[PDB]
């Protein structure tokens, strides 16, 4: 079972054996390929020129070939970004990066403002559909029971419809 | 063939073994890395901004940094896309998404429309190269070949392609 | 140390072993998973309109569904690049590729050009940092530390400037 007997018998599949023993080599390239894909993001820019910014629904090839030559241009877009229109700035510029992240931690709360309001309107639509069927089916009974289904539904969503400024209050208490 | 003592022999390689029994676990992590790439698609947007306009041929680092601001923005793009117009749309979105495909699928056949055209012109381009060369070598024998060479080649392409509206006749005749 | 008896015992653990003996297959599936990922690059095109102009910080979602129709449209962006509207170009398309690369290949070397000036100023920022800090600390002492430090540092680095434009000599002398 297994061992030299299983491994040795495989040497007859010389072609496949190569893949079986050299796969480990291949795994590294596969992991590398996702990283290579990061460079592929530039390719979408090429796709934009070829297909147009709007959905996929001519001249681009001649210029697109310039992408090969893009190696020369490629130092131009990136070169001015790190040091900007001034020198001595290059060492100082990396520190700027910390500045936006510190400032953004304060305004980042916009996550919660929309999520509470967003879930709030969806719930309202659920109640509206239910109000239609519930109001209509309640009449079969009588005694104005349908009026009861409307008030209860309207009471819970409506009261929760307009809450307090949790983003503002929490923004000042968090920083 | 493999070996038993080789497995134990690797223990004497100081720490080479560390690569084998760690990279293997590391592979599962790589699988996670691919699912990481979907967010990278937003990076391509930043790239077109940082790339000027055309394929590959400064301040954009600070603005691209604004990509971090995408957290607050993220509820906004999803919010108008998910329901879009009015507000009874969120449940409707499941209906309209399915329903649009049927309406849109009808015009989608235009794929074939151009493909019919691809074969149509290349056929014509073949005639120009072939007729020119064959027309010239044909006369080398005498006088009378020029009519058969031009009439036979031009005749086959000429009668094989003339009617238009391929999808119009094809898509409707299927009823 | 090891033995086929140790491996066989693991067969009674019919659960995890599948991963252990199918991970080789798993990376291949992952490879396919990542190639599939490339289509996401078009999503960025949609992101511009659907997700806003700049990075992450309209109605076209209806158009996002038209992406299905993108098969119809997809021949329009591509068909014009190989053959172009001029036509007769299609056989030319294979030849032109050599001409544009041959033509652009001569001036394409300017990549090296930017690197020479680019690195040149970077050396200059480092030079200013050392002189300012070292001279300023040396000023604490009298005698004449200020004159020697600023003159010798600035004299050696500044005078070391030598214009050896490779591109210049490559354009005029390579003919």
């Amino acid at each position: 079972l297994l061992e030299l007997d299983k491994w040795a018998s495989l040497w007859n599949w010389f072609d496949i054996t190569n893949w079986l023993w050299y796969i480990r080599i291949f795994i590294i390239i596969v992991g590398s390929l996702i990283g290579l894909r990061i460079v592929f993001a530039v390719l979408s820019l090429v796709n934009r020129v070829r297909q147009g910014y709007s959905p996929l629904s001519e001249r681009d090839r001649d210029r697109s070939i310039r992408l090969v030559n893009g190696s020369l241009a490629l130092i131009w877009d990136d070169l001015r970004s790190l040091s900007l229109f001034s020198y001595h700035r290059l060492r100082d510029l990396l520190l700027i990066v910390t500045r936006i992240v510190e400032l953004l931690g304060r305004r980042g709360w916009e996550a919660l403002k929309y999520w509470w309001n967003l879930l709030q309107y969806w719930s309202q639509e659920l109640k509206n559909s239910a109000v239609s069927l519930l109001n209509a089916t309640a009449i079969a009974v009588g005694e104005g029971t349908d009026r009861v289904i409307e008030v209860v539904q309207g009471a819970s969503r409506a009261i929760r419809h307009i809450p307090r400024r949790i983003r503002q209050g929490l923004e000042r208490i968090l920083l």
